[PDB]
Order: C-alpha cells, then sequence, then structure tokens
C-alpha cells in the first residue's frame, strides 16, 4: 500500500544512522533556505506551471512529518496504528494532501519553518532512539508493516520517502515558483 507514496521511485541505501542523520539535515538546510526570501505576504500567490503556493509546499512536509512521527509515538505508547492517517487510506493521497493545505497552509511562513525544524529535530531523535536493527530491518515496527502488499519496507524508507526524498523534489519546486513569482 505504501507504494502509492510519490517517493516511492526515490529510494536510497544508507550504511549507519549517522548517514541518514547528515543527509536529512543536509537536505532540509537545502530546501529550507529557499523560503528565506519569500515574503509572508506572497505565501499564498500561485504560479501557473507550479501546483502549490510557498505555504502549501511546507504545508506538504510539515503535515508528512508528523504523521511518520505519531505512527511511531503512538506504537511506542502502545498503541495500533493506522497508515497514512486516520482519515485516509493509501489509495486517496490526493485527498490526504488536501487535507495538509486545509489543516497547516494557513500558517504564516515563519510557523511553518518553525514547525518543519521542530520536525527535523524530533526525527533525528527518533533514530538515535531506534537500534541499527529497528531501523534498517524488516519487521521491526508494526506501523511499517501495515500496509504490505508488495515489497516490505524497514523504518528507514519510511523516514527517507518523507525527508530527504521530498526536500530534493520540492526544492526543486519552489526555486522555479521563485523564478517565475520573485
Ligand atoms: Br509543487
Amino acid at each position: 500500500g505504501h507504494h502509492h507514496h510519490h517517493h516511492s521511485h526515490m529510494l536510497r541505501t544508507y550504511e549507519n544512522k549517522e548517514e541518514l542523520k547528515a543527509e536529512i539535515e543536509k537536505t532540509f538546510e537545502k530546501y529550507i533556505l529557499e523560503f528565506d526570501n519569500i515574503p509572508e505576504n506572497l505565501k499564498d500567490k500561485r504560479a501557473d506551471e507550479v501546483d502549490r503556493t510557498p505555504a502549501e509546499n511546507l504545508a506538504y512536509q510539515v503535515g508528512w512529518t508528523n504523521l511518520v512521527l505519531k505512527w511511531e509515538e503512538d506504537e511506542r505508547k502502545g498503541l495500533q496504528v493506522k497508515t497514512p492517517s486516520d482519515k485516509f487510506k493509501w489509495n486517496q493521497l490526493g485527498e490526504l494532501y488536501q487535507w495538509f493545505t486545509d489543516t497547516y497552509a494557513h500558517l504564516s511562513l515563519q510557523e511553518l519553518k518553525a514547525k518543519l525544524n521542530e520536525n527535523i529535530n524530533s526525527i533525528s531523535a527518533m533514530i538515535d532512539s531506534l537500534s541499527e536493527e529497528e531501523l534498517f530491518e524488516p519487521h521491526m515496527r508494526k506501523w511499517a508493516d501495515e500496509a504490505t502488499k508488495t515489497a516490505t519496507w524497514e523504518v528507514y524508507k519510511f523516514i527517507h520517502v518523507n525527508t530527504v526524498a521530498p526536500f530534493g523534489t520540492f526544492r526543486t519546486k519552489i526555486r522555479k515558483w521563485k523564478k517565475i513569482v520573485l
């Protein structure tokens, strides 16, 4: 079911936890830097050949990182987890994305950047909290095995496709937006 994820074709091998954390921080910094000169008054400005506004772009990352953190926190607390979310299934990502916009896009860029920054720090704490086995071997978290229909994904794959991969593709999109609008 997780193959419905839009970055399922951008998987990566990692050597260890440190390599994973370093890549998340590097790609996050390059992505977030692009918003430094985007004014709040243009956060909802839509460019023609770009799907999302700057706020919707940030809202998407806040949305997904909030979900990954929730799956693990809920499991840590002994709960049974529904993925990708309680309201939407893996074949309803389009609706989940609109929910991200409705839930988060109205916030200021400053507030969205603060939330994403906090989430990157929490994801690093999560990586540090799991053994190398829990992170890199299959069948270590019930939430990661929850939707499997074809190939199994280890915890690190879920972290990677929701951080390193979109930070790269959405950085391309926000740069395109700035070239047009600014
Ligand atoms: Br976009």
